[PDB]
């Protein structure tokens, strides 16, 4: 389900609990039109792929997590497998989001 | 001098008062490493070019202005001449910022 992240602690704990699973993180902001547009599709992907963990990090709630992960653009999707960042892109491209999930799972 | 913008009213008023002058607007966020890095250089450009107006808009203070202007990335520089947007780029590239100011003034 999309797990809403509200601290650096919660983010680190989620990346540890995932084990072997792909984690897809949506970095979003309330002021981005692109971030809102893709947010229902992000949520449908989490009901479609049960074996992938989907996290949401609002960059204004979690400014230390946004700065640590070096987010530049809104939205940014970063992909992690066992604590290592294994992919990243920015922009609201639905096809590329699902295509990267399939490449990486 | 870099004029700090804290409302949509203030932004619209500044773009009207500039008359014929180039206006360079820095859209920044506190969570962006790139936005902090370029911020002293942005400020030196405003003491170097007296005939250009330099505005700063923090995207979390002014979320309606950030959403109207369709800011995607941090920092974004938009350039305006007589209320019309005449250029834009994102990223902390010092040389390209000054080079665009020279192309447009």
């Amino acid at each position: 389900m999309v797990k809403q992240i509200e601290s650096k602690t919660a983010f680190q704990e989620a990346l540890d609990a995932a084990g072997d699973k792909l984690v897809v993180v949506d970095f979003s902001a309330t002021w981005s039109g692109p971030s809102k547009m893709i947010k229902p599709f992000f949520h449908s992907l989490s009901e479609k792929y049960s074996n992938v963990i989907f996290l949401e990090v609002d960059v204004d709630d979690c400014q230390d997590v946004a700065s640590e992960c070096e987010v530049k653009c809104m939205p940014t999707f970063q992909f992690f497998k066992k604590g290592q960042k294994v992919g990243e892109f920015s922009g609201a491209n639905k096809e590329k989001l699902e295509a990267t999930i399939n490449e990486l799972v």
